Parts: structure tokens; C-alpha cells; sequence
């Protein structure tokens, strides 16, 4: 079932992780429209998906432009969203709707949830309470705002916290403290 | 301090209501540029009071357009928001920051918020747990979302819930199901 579907998508990336890393940084449109995404697919809701793909294609982009930001994580989780056709927006997605378990359940962008979690003690992911494998690894997180980074903690200097939809008129180059999930503010940096 | 100058203000719309809903009807842009909400905005973060602004007038004129969709405590909530020089943007606010008790508190857009909570059955508005006054009354929701009515509770018709961030795409005319908020999904329309 659904459910079923979001494992196995989960598990086959990992499996496979050799090859899909590879691709990821040197032919990622060829990735992106790979079949084997296609269940995943079936999941997101049908008048979200391409604006998802082009969200997290974009937010690949930044993680390939600067140096030092591989999140092997990060990939694994957001990837299957990058395979539907991609359409613009400016809107910043804090999490990505799968239905699942007969309702629209939501994988965070950042970090872990329940849906997606990641143990950095085991090295194993868990999708939905259940073993999907080991992951291979290989400060500054360039996958999770489109056209920003997140740089480091909370800085007052920078002024009241914003929302993530609060970040759309500050200026390249500008830094701004971003309240990115609860009790959790962090700098950021829009891109210049 | 910055609490009594959130309850002083809220008090003063009550105080004047009388005057101030002919002006919200006959000349809104003079009452929004009235001295006395400045106090308010200086509780507003500086980087998003003209967005917060421009939203909210846009919200007032959606709710001067739609017959039977005038709401005394919605305006009286959202008002002072209203002061700052507007800016235009396409972004959905869920709530709006004000600095006091030395945090960010938010006011929510929909409905009661620990902020700002009407009393349906005293006919008492509250503001952070202190008394405003009593509100003078004069389904379709109208100044909620930018460019959008709440028209009624959830059809499954329209398909999986989107959160308010993801209705760009769609089409005038188009209806589709929303999460407001906490368990509460929406039926919203997109506006022609």
C-alpha cells in the first residue's frame, strides 16, 4: 500500500545510493526523471507536486553551488519530490505532503519527523516507524530556504525572528533571524 | 510598556468604534494613517510592517466587496496592522508579530489567539488576558487569505487539503480544500 510505497521508495535510493549520489552531481535532470520515482509520485497531491519539484530542484542547486554543504540526509529524504515536472514559486515549503495511512501526512524539510527520521546513533534511516537501511556518508545548510542559507545560531544583532514567509523583501546579502520550527531560531543569510 | 500599549489600542478602537467603522466604509485610507496607531506599529517588526499592511488592506477591500461578509471584530483585530505604509506581496500570513511581554507574540489571523480573544458569550474582547471592552455588532469569510473566501466546511470533492502556502497555481474559480489550522480543514475558493 502507500505506505509500503514510501519504504520501499526509501529503500531503493539507498540501496542504490552509489549510482544516485554520482548522478545527483553530474546529470541530475537525467535522476529526477528516472520511473522508479514515479509510485512516490502518486502520493503527492496532484496540484502541489511540480511546485514541490521545483522547490527542492532549486534547493539541490544551492547544495551543489556551495562548497562544504553535502547533507547526504537531506538528499535521500527531499529527492523523490524533485521528480515531477518542476514549476516556480516563491513560496518556502517548511513540509512536503505524502498521503499515506489515509491522510495527508508531512515530511519536514528540516530534519527529522515522523514520517522521515534519520538516527545519527545507528546510521539508520526509519520511514514510518519501520527500517529502511544504513546510510554512507560521504555548519552552513544550503537545502532548506529557497535563495538562502541557514549560517549558524541566533544572533540578536540581526533583530525580531521572522517567519519563513517573512524573508521575501530582505536584501541580498542580508542576514535575519528565522524562527525555522519551534523554539528553534536560526541566522540566515539571503543569497546574494 | 509594550502590553499596555497593545490593550490601550484595541481599548481606543472599541472606545471610537462608532466613528471609526463610517471611516473603514467611507475614507479607510484616513483612518489607516491616524497618529494614534503609532505606538502599535512600533511593535511591529520593521521588516515586515508594510507587508503586514499591504495584506491586511487587501483583506479590508476584499471584505468591502463581498455583500454580508462585514465582521466587527476581524476589522478591529486587524486594524492597526494597517498603519504602516503598505507593501505588496503574494505571501499568506497565518499570524502577525508583535513585541511584547520581550517576545514575539503572534495575533492569529483566523479566529482567538491568546493575543487577541473576543468572547462570543460575554460579547467581550480580551487582550492578553486583560479586559478591552464590549464589542458593538453591526458565512462566507473574506479577510482571511489574500485573494481567497472561506466558504464552508471540507468537501472531499475537491481533493487533498492544502496548506496556505500552496494555493498559487490555483486557477480563479477553483475551490479546494485547506488546512486553517489545527484539525480545522476549509473549504476555500480562489477569487475571480
Amino acid at each position: 500500500g502507500p505506505e509500503s510505497v514510501l519504504v520501499n521508495t526509501y529503500q531503493w535510493i539507498i540501496r542504490n545510493w552509489e549510482a544516485v549520489k554520482i548522478q545527483w552531481s553530474q546529470n541530475p535532470a537525467m535522476l529526477y526523471n528516472k520511473m522508479e520515482f514515479e509510485p512516490f509520485q502518486s502520493l503527492v497531491p496532484k496540484a502541489i507536486r511540480s511546485q514541490y519539484s521545483g522547490f527542492v530542484r532549486t534547493l539541490f542547486q544551492q547544495m551543489r553551488d556551495v562548497l562544504g554543504t553535502f547533507d547526504t540526509t537531506q538528499i535521500i529524504k527531499l529527492l523523490p519530490f524533485a521528480a515531477a515536472p518542476p514549476k516556480q514559486s516563491r513560496m518556502q515549503f517548511s513540509s512536503l505532503t505524502v498521503n499515506v495511512r489515509g491522510s495527508g501526512m508531512r515530511i519536514l524539510v528540516r530534519g527529522n519527523s515522523p514520517v522521515f527520521n534519520y538516527n545519527k546513533t545507528t546510521k539508520r534511516l526509519t520511514i514510518l516507524g519501520k527500517d529502511a537501511g544504513t546510510l554512507i556518508e560521504d555548519g552552513v545548510e544550503s537545502a532548506v530556504l529557497r535563495g538562502f542559507l541557514i549560517i549558524g545560531k541566533e544572533d540578536r544583532r540581526y533583530g525580531p525572528a521572522l517567519s519563513i514567509n517573512e524573508l521575501s523583501n530582505l536584501a541580498k546579502g542580508e542576514k535575519a533571524n528565522v524562527l525555522i520550527g519551534q523554539g528553534d531560531v536560526v541566522l540566515v543569510m539571503k543569497r546574494k
